[PDB]
């Protein structure tokens, strides 16, 4: 039905937010300390020096596991 | 349809696992450092003295902005 359609397209732009905002193909599961901005997956937060959301200086990356969490790269 | 109810189910599952695993009440904002583990709200979070998942000693929290939030 029209409804299923609704569902379908929720469920899609629930789980494309979860996606690095970087490369949009791995899953988010780094965050950069201390500004706390969680949006890139592990690749792409390695070299970023400053935050690409609020331009803080990076001390370090915390990896974070979440229950989200579904592809083989965090499951493995 | 069946495919109607199947995908209320699905979007369910996904909406409770961003939720915090110790009141089932508040979206998921915090990290226990140093093991990663990311499954409570602030509030509960800040009651822990051990991560609920590994049992590693939290040594402090840090706040998360997730793009789902
Ligand atoms: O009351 C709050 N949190 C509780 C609700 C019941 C579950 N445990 C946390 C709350 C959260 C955020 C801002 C202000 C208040
Ligand atoms: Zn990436
Ligand atoms: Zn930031
Ligand atoms: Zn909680
Ligand atoms: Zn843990």
């Amino acid at each position: 039905s029209q409804q299923t359609r609704v569902l379908q397209e929720k469920l899609r732009k629930l789980k494309e937010a979860m996606l690095c905002m970087v490369c949009c193909e791995e899953e988010i599961n780094s965050t950069f300390c201390p500004c706390g901005h969680t949006v890139c997956c592990e690749s792409c937060a390695a070299q970023l020096q400053s935050c690409p959301v609020c331009r803080s200086r990076v001390e370090h990356v915390q990896h974070v596991y979440l229950p989200t969490h579904t592809s083989l790269l965090n499951l493995t």
